[PDB]
């Protein structure tokens, strides 16, 4: 039972928040489907991006921020724990100094805070996936 | 009234065939939505690609072929007739020596045949668009 994609949810983050996503690539890895997760400063999709996470399935991952409309220093990883044809579970944790990205229970990517996570007002999940689960935790002070 | 995306239709092409697509990018150009159109040799999406057309809206266009599983020589264009937030009409014509790509009635891209267009059995239209129209002409001998 699938959420609409692109998926937009208002959100707040601080140290101890987790964003958990469960989905499936729409097509085989040979065709290089993408997944993107963006942490935005406003509900508007043209707003700045505290954390940009983009998977080219089978190839690579890039992370960046978009600050006053401009992309900053791109970070690239060849790490590819995602499995061709499989549902994945992605969890993004706010640590004190960085985001930690777990794929199917394995630490795969981290990204030091360029902007306080308190700036985040919105998460968008989009590109070439079906989405069965999206959750932000809110238990912590 | 929207076709499903990814959109797959069985197709045959020869000299004089036109593929016409009407759609809209799902998000603003600042977020770099993609459009891809692939002319496949089989109904299977892992099959070879006679003509690969990929738009990064606002940025560039790449064209290529995938032959026995391997991408060949990429062709890149900075030509960007697509308008931020607008519905587009894309028509791909089979000329004797090449594909001609019209965007909103303007010749924008061409790509010389690497494989006879008669090899095409399937068209796939996918990535970050809504799709209102897909048509292959079949009037010619
Ligand atoms: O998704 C679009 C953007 O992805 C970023 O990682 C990159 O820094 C930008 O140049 C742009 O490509
Ligand atoms: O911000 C860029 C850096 O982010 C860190 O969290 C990570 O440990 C490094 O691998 C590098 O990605
Ligand atoms: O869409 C995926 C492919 O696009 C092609 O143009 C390119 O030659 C390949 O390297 C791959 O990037
Ligand atoms: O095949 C590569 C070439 O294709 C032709 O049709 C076109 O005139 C050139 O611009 C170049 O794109």
């Amino acid at each position: 039972s699938l959420l609409p994609v692109p998926y937009t949810e208002a959100a707040s983050l601080s140290t101890g928040s987790t964003v958990t996503i469960k989905g499936r690539p729409l097509v085989c890895f040979l065709n290089e489907p993408y997944l993107q997760v963006d942490f935005h400063t406003e509900m508007k999709e043209e707003s700045d991006i505290v954390f940009h996470f983009q998977v080219c399935f089978g190839r690579r991952v890039v992370m960046n921020s978009r600050e006053y409309g401009a992309w900053k220093q791109q970070v690239e990883s060849k790490n590819m724990p995602f499995q061709d044809g499989q549902e994945f579970e992605l969890s993004i944790s706010v640590l004190p100094d960085k985001y930690q990205v777990m794929v199917n229970g394995q630490s795969s990517y981290t990204f030091d805070h360029r902007i306080k996570p308190e700036a985040v007002k919105m998460v968008q999940v989009w590109r070439d996936i079906s989405l069965t689960k999206f959750n932000v935790s809110y238990l912590k002070r």
